[PDB]
């Protein structure tokens, strides 16, 4: 039993690297962000370019959807995020505090809130609404690479290249856990499992590891693929087969069996390094998307 992801579909459009893709929770869009300040609107199911979403003034890192599947917010070098209105492709509020690059983004369930983290090395919780900063955590002492919202949104995780998961309250902002390494390899991503009791990490020694983060205890390790200098996103498979997804600097897509840690897949077509993967949330369907020497986004669909 393996999976059988098959190229449907490019989608090129950008002018310079795709940063990340995300699919939207209603599972009607993709959305990706670039290196050439722009957002695009993909249909999830066809490729179909929809719209391009402008106002940045450099480089675009992430961008991510709310529950609802009206806005996006995205983090850009130029030291803020901006909250979007998909449907009219208008910037809602700037978000502005951090004092460099944001390089992550991500809405809690209920999208009342955004949490950021930047090369500032500190994580920053915005309110959407209104489009201030409520809290500035002391996170980390080095970038921050990535920061995700638990399933109900009471918690938040953050990793960074000093080496540390830090698990926080959201409401309190207090920090609830540090997971440590003895030999404290830069953590490149991390995120929430989807039953809420789990992270996955990547550290930049080509390891991407489950843990227990109540427990700190590693469960699971993956290995194979390349990863010592880029935050690459992975992702937990739930429509179908029990898979982990995760991009590489061998320019494949690697897919992972959660239990047995063994490689099920390596899907071949892009030319640089696939920075980015996203899995869809009800379809067995991937999208990739890679750096400046390719520029393209590129779905997948499975039968399993
Ligand atoms: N091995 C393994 C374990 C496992 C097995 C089965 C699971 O369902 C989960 N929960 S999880 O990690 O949140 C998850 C991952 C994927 Br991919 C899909 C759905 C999903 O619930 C976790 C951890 C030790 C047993």
């Amino acid at each position: 039993v393996k999976p059988n992801y098959a190229l449907k579909f490019t989608l090129a459009g950008h002018t310079k690297a795709v940063s990340s893709v995300k699919f939207s929770p209603n599972g009607e869009w993709l959305a990706s962000s670039s290196a050439d300040k722009l957002i695009k609107i993909w249909g999830a199911y066809d490729g179909k370019f929809e719209k391009t979403i402008s106002g940045h003034k450099l480089g675009i890192s992430d961008v991510a959807w709310s529950s609802d599947s009206n806005l996006l917010v995205s983090a850009s070098d130029d030291k803020t995020l901006k909250i979007w209105d998909v449907s009219s492709g208008k910037c809602l509020k700037t978000l502005k505090g951090h004092s460099n690059y944001v390089f992550c983004c991500n809405f809690n369930p209920q999208s009342n809130l955004i949490v950021s983290g930047s090369f500032d090395e500190s994580v920053r919780i915005w309110d959407v609404k209104t489009g201030k900063c409520l809290k500035t955590l002391p996170a980390h002492s080095d970038p921050v690479s990535a920061v995700h919202f638990n399933r109900d949104g009471s918690l938040i995780v953050s990793s960074s290249y000093d080496g540390l998961c830090r698990i926080w309250d959201t409401a309190s902002g207090q920090c609830l856990k540090t997971l440590i390494d003895d030999d404290n390899p830069p953590v490149s991503f991390v995120k929430f499992s989807p039953n809420g009791k789990y992270i996955l990490a990547a550290t930049l020694d080509n390891t991407l590891k489950l843990w227990d983060y109540s427990k700190g205890k590693c469960l699971k390790t993956y290995t194979g693929h390349k990863n010592e200098k880029y935050c690459i996103f992975a992702n937990f498979s739930v429509t179908g087969g029990k898979w982990i997804v995760s991009g590489s600097e061998d320019n494949l897509v690697y897919i992972w069996n959660l239990q047995t840690k063994e490689i099920v897949q390596k899907l071949q077509g892009h030319t640089d390094v696939v920075i980015s993967t996203a899995c869809h949330p009800t379809e067995n369907i991937i999208a990739s998307a890679a750096l400046e020497n390719d520029k393209t986004i590129k779905l997948w669909k499975s039968d399993c």
